[PDB]
């Protein structure tokens, strides 16, 4: 809705959390409304007295229109709960600055944490790069969390390694908005002169036809994959994004990354099929999968839930 739309309002609810259950115990990273901190927060996770969490807030500078925006963002998610999607745990939309309090996912972005694998490989021959078996783990879990947001009517737009975070325990999940880091930017380019687009993550329909639904989601996830498996190369390296855009359009393909195993590239051009309707979607991409993913897959995400 544009023409009528909701007003820039927030309302508190049971989402909001008093700033005094709060503490602020270093920075992470400049996000896209401001500083991202590390802290602590009490109550916000059942039979837990306090839970370190990730603790987004808003530029001081920022007009209330952009704090509205970031709550309104904020609470897109209140309605989600999916072990494969970074989760909401409150909101402090009282006093300055305003804050979003998330689960805390300590290793980082996908991306980062992919390109920092290489040269630890380099100084040690022991350590070899991440087994077929580890790589289809996070394919999962990403397929996962995007199969419980399409379910809920919702698309990413902008799914790459970047957006996706790494737990603690190694879980990859879908990250929640503004998080991207900032030296990622150069992995947007200024499509026709008008807003930053994700040109070596789209799809041919979304470059031409300026459209994306569940199946342009699949083909990045597709890029996503060979990600993994490239550790995090950037795509089409050899391309300018111009360059890109016509290759993508006319039906070209990222080529096979070195020492990819057959089933991963097999996926990849599964979900790079040109017309999108062939893609597969995320369940069928888990269906194919499932039988090589950890145990504990089948307790914790949305394909084996109810929800399902």
């Amino acid at each position: 809705p544009e023409y009528f739309s909701a007003a820039d309002v927030y309302v508190p609810d049971e989402w909001e959390v008093a700033r005094e259950k709060i503490t602020m115990s270093r920075e992470l990273g400049q996000g896209s409304f401001g500083m991202v901190y590390e802290g602590v927060a009490k109550g916000v996770v059942k039979d837990e007295p306090e839970t370190r969490v990730a603790i987004k807030t808003v530029n001081e500078a920022a007009s209330m229109r952009e704090r509205i925006e970031f709550l309104n963002e904020a609470s897109v998610m209140k309605e989600f709960n999916c072990h494969h999607v970074v989760r909401l745990l409150g909101v402090v939309s009282q006093g300055q600055p305003t804050l979003v309090i998330m689960e805390l996912m300590t290793r980082g972005d996908l991306k980062s944490y992919l390109r920092s694998l290489r040269p630890a490989m380099a100084n040690n021959p022991v350590l070899a790069p991440p087994s077929l078996s580890k790589m289809i783990q996070m394919a999962g879990e990403i397929a996962d969390g995007m199969a419980y947001l399409n379910a809920n009517k919702f698309v990413h737009r902008d799914l790459a390694a970047r957006n996706c975070m790494v737990a603690e325990d190694f879980t990859v999940k879908i990250g929640d908005f503004g998080m991207t880091r900032d030296i990622y930017e150069t992995d947007y380019y200024r499509k026709g002169g008008k807003g930053l687009l994700p040109v070596r993550w789209m799809s041919p329909e979304s470059l031409k036809d300026g459209v994306f639904t569940t199946y342009s989601d699949v083909w990045s996830f597709g890029v996503v994959l060979w990600e993994i498996a490239t550790l995090a190369e950037q795509p089409y390296q050899g391309l300018s994004n111009e360059q890109v855009l016509r290759f993508v359009m006319e039906g070209g393909l990222l080529d096979k990354p070195d020492n990819c195993p057959d089933m991963l590239f097999e996926l990849m051009r599964m979900c790079w099929q040109y017309n999108p309707k062939m893609r597969p979607s995320f369940l069928e991409i888990i269906s194919s999968i499932k039988e090589e993913m950890e145990p504990g897959f089948r307790e914790v995400s949305f394909y084996y839930s109810e929800e399902n």
